[PDB]
RNA sequence: AAGAAC
């Protein structure tokens, strides 16, 4: 057997910013998000205990009509030098 | 190096 997730795959409005260089907030990238369209939610998370933070985020939108270039326009877009991931994550919601 | 919640 085999595996390639660790949650629902069922995605379908949590956009984010995997990978957000762990230099950067929510406070920040609300911002330029708010750029290509309304913003319903934002968020980063990191670990419980230890092993220092995961050190990644979701974003979300209320209307994904417009939510869907924000998407593509910000993907690998500049903010550490590292083309950080921006575009739907999975398991919807938090935990 | 990307990654898992609350």
């Amino acid at each position: 057997r085999h595996v390639g997730n660790r949650a629902n795959p069922d995605p379908n409005c949590c956009l984010g910013v995997f990978g957000l260089s762990l230099y950067t907030t929510e406070r920040d990238l609300r911002e330029v998000f708010s750029k290509y369209g309304p913003i319903a939610d934002v968020s980063i998370v990191y670990d419980q205990q230890s092993r220092r933070s995961r050190g990644f985020a979701f974003v979300y939108f209320e209307n994904v009509d417009d939510a869907k270039e924000a998407k593509e326009r910000a993907n690998g877009m500049e903010l550490d030098g590292r083309r950080i991931r921006v575009d739907f994550s999975i398991t919807k919601r938090p935990h």
